[PDB]
């Protein structure tokens, strides 16, 4: 089609790998761009461990209101909130928060621990029949984001598929799903990513990512005026270790997508 040729044109121009995954809940159609090709998730996979704490909070009603201690050497390596809390506490709830719409990355680690470890988070996409994702380690290792090392990642398509059972669908209860939903429009790190390239009149909800090779990710659900919504997972990674970020990449073909629709 018209949109895969110019994907492809973008990924050309940009020196990179892209892959993107669309899903037009209006008519369940898909548009695929390495749909099935292996990505690093780095921070996107922050959505599947606050998800699967939504889902243990549906049988443990007040989960999310328990408070975790904060202590000096769970800092990692970025964690403008948790730092905030530093000899104190913040509820799971907060964590929650925190590591999607700050991507607090000492967040991910005490959701990761809250669930068993990676394998717990891993565990969880299992269930809700995501059978492509993988977390392995934890932070900042998981962004290591080397080529062709299929640890902490997935595809475009799992995840698509992923965040709109989540998001649109009913993987999670009423209450959870609603909470995940405002959490991700919510978030502050996407606004020269996904939303960059798309009307200012739509509502994103979005989860970014990045990582070495540089990583640039976003996942966003996009709830258009007067049109079904859409999930959109856009990946990009590069050759070079110390690459810079691209966000610009994932606007442009988030526009892309938007022409056409």
């Amino acid at each position: 089609s018209a949109v895969q040729q110019k994907l492809a044109a973008l990924e050309k121009s940009s020196g990179g790998r892209l892959g993107v995954a669309l899903i037009d809940t209006a008519d369940n159609t898909q548009v695929l761009y390495r749909g099935d090709e292996r990505f690093p998730m780095c921070s996107t996979s922050k959505v599947m461990a606050a998800a699967a704490v939504l889902k243990q909070s549906e049988t443990q009603k007040q989960l999310l209101n328990q408070p975790v201690e904060i202590k000096p050497a769970d800092l990692v390596n970025y964690n403008p909130i948790a730092e905030k809390h530093v000899n104190g506490t913040m509820t799971l709830a907060e964590l929650s928060a925190a590591a999607l719409q700050y991507s607090d990355n000492t967040a991910m680690n005490k959701l990761i621990a809250q669930l068993g470890g990676p394998g717990g988070v891993t565990a969880f996409a299992r269930a809700i029949g995501d059978e492509t994702f993988r977390l392995d380690r934890t932070e900042p290792t998981l962004n290591t984001a080397i080529p062709g090392d299929p640890r902490d990642t997935t595809t475009p398509r799992a995840m698509a598929q992923t965040l709109r059972q989540l998001t649109l669908g009913h993987a999670l209860g009423e209450t959870q799903r609603a909470q995940l939903v405002t959490w991700l429009k919510g978030n502050t790190t996407g606004a020269a990513s996904i939303r960059a390239g798309l009307p200012t009149s739509w509502t994103v909800g979005d989860k970014t990512g990045s990582g070495d090779y540089g990583t640039t990710n976003d996942i966003a659900v996009i709830w258009p005026q007067g049109r079904a919504p859409l999930v959109l997972v856009t990946y990009f990674t590069q050759p070079q270790q110390n690459a810079e970020s691209r966000r610009d990449v994932l606007a442009s073909a988030a526009r892309i997508i938007a022409e056409g629709l």
